[PDB]
């Protein structure tokens, strides 16, 4: 009798009652679904707050990952539960926490307009600015989704208005891509950027690395130690 | 039998023939005369290097900016390929030196692509736009540095270049807001100083989105604010 779905299903329904029955039959309260969920992300999803409670005083692991890298705050966040989100802080949540994609509970929080709970987020530390793994940044989800005063706030919280992600490759990206080491060596003497970042916001090094150009990696290398 | 005068015409001055082309366009064939990719004698014989054949056609009234399929000049591919004589003669009557094709490249995008150093000295003289654009924000010194040709970067570098061109970014968020015709927000990010005129992955600015999703209010106001300046 599988114990531990039966632990998933309750926390997910709300039942603390089954809950507590299911844990002092030796339930695993980090017991993960097939998505890598623990009773703990499913309750922050439906909001149970008490049953969240009761999950962290018996042992449940605040930042667990799912398998897209969520933990219970991204959750709770995203879905804009807003006790239950000062609760998971005060447990010791780690507030930028970054899933698969990159995204920061504050990047939820602001795509689906959660004002006050954006709020608390920025009063609790939440970096503002934080892009994703395509270099956006929350006020870019909170403007293309159409939250007005949330725009607002991260504006007044001093947001980059003009936060555009990465850039096209420059010339040192493409000499460093392509193997021309006298090239690459010429253009930093001459100022190039060794921090550009290209579409996928790579730099010229990654691109070094990521063709095998040993030579061209080291020299990037140096530069940026020089620094 | 039958054998159009106007492709012999090109076919001749592909191949060099100065004696062929003279006898054809006595007989009076077409001058301007396009092969099925849209190239004129003048493109072609540009193409090969055919420099006394370029001076017939010309000085016969060819059409020294002709465009092929491509939006190729004459003067594009004579210095593609790296035809020196050719460009002088070409720019001298009067070819575009910033004449641009179908993706955009001027005549410097495609001698700094092939490294042709003399060449691109000879344009940087008579006027080419070192930092010139393609459609893909690209410039003369991307296609140098990528296809690595180390002393004509020294030279763009020399005259100018900008070191670290970057073409476009990603979007804004005035992008979002006016592709996904969020007017309220559209007003409020430009009355907070957002940038009308930030290019997205494609080049394109917030207006374009708009008018591109069919957002008229948000396209006029973000006309108006481009006016404005």
């Amino acid at each position: 009798m599988d114990i531990g779905k039966k632990l998933l299903e309750a926390a997910r329904a709300g039942h603390d009652d089954s809950v507590e029955v299911l844990l002092k039959k030796g339930a695993d309260i980090n017991a993960k679904d097939n998505s890598g969920r623990t009773p703990l992300h499913v309750a922050a999803l439906n909001g149970h707050l008490e049953l969240v409670k009761l999950l962290l005083e018996k042992g449940a692991d605040i930042n667990a990952r799912d398998m897209f890298g969520l933990t219970p705050l991204h959750t709770a966040a995203s879905n804009g539960h807003l006790e239950l989100v000062k609760l998971l802080l005060e447990k010791g949540a780690d507030i930028n926490a970054r899933d698969e994609d990159g995204s920061t509970p504050l990047h939820l929080a602001a795509s689906n307009g959660h004002l006050e709970l954006v709020k608390l987020l920025l009063e609790k530390g939440a970096d503002i600015n934080a892009e994703d793994h395509s270099g956006t940044t929350p006020l870019h989800f909170a403007a293309k989704n159409g939250h007005l005063e949330l725009v607002k706030l991260l504006l007044e919280k001093g947001a980059d208005i003009n936060a555009s992600d990465f850039s096209g490759p420059t010339p040192l990206h493409s000499a460093a891509e392509n193997g021309h080491l006298e090239l690459v060596k010429l253009l930093l003497e001459k100022g190039a950027d060794i921090n550009a970042r290209d579409k996928f916001g790579k730099t010229p090094f990654d691109l070094a690395i990521d063709n095998g150009n040993e030579d061209i990696a080291e020299v990037l290398q140096k530069a940026a130690r020089s620094h």
